[PDB]
């Protein structure tokens, strides 16, 4: 049901990595006072708006099944691509959960 931005990969030395974002088990649901429950450019916009500035995310961890507040500093100077330094996909929580549940090593 409840929609958000599934985290897909965290570039090295990123603002994402420095804040402790988990490449697949974290689900971003808030930035500032903006609930990320619609597929628009709100995430990008508020990252842009808060460049080199501390901004609070709410993030749902799929191992521990609960929400924390992560402080991130979006930035240009870290070296790689993007202000956060992470890949994300907008989806229902249901879909992001099932795509991490039953992975198999072979």
């Amino acid at each position: 049901g409840a929609e958000g931005f599934h985290l897909h990969g965290v570039q090295e030395n990123s603002p994402a990595q420095q804040a402790g974002l988990e490449p697949y088990f974290d689900f971003i649901i808030t930035i500032g006072h903006s609930r990320l429950n619609k597929e628009n450019d709100t995430l990008k916009a508020l990252l842009k708006a808060n460049v080199e500035k501390p901004v609070k995310l709410e993030v749902f961890n799929m191992k521990t099944m609960r929400v924390r507040e992560v402080e991130v500093v979006p930035s240009n100077m870290w070296g790689g691509q993007g202000l956060l330094g992470a890949s994300v996909r907008f989806c229902s929580f249901r879909r992001a959960s099932e795509q991490v549940w039953h992975v198999l090593d072979v």
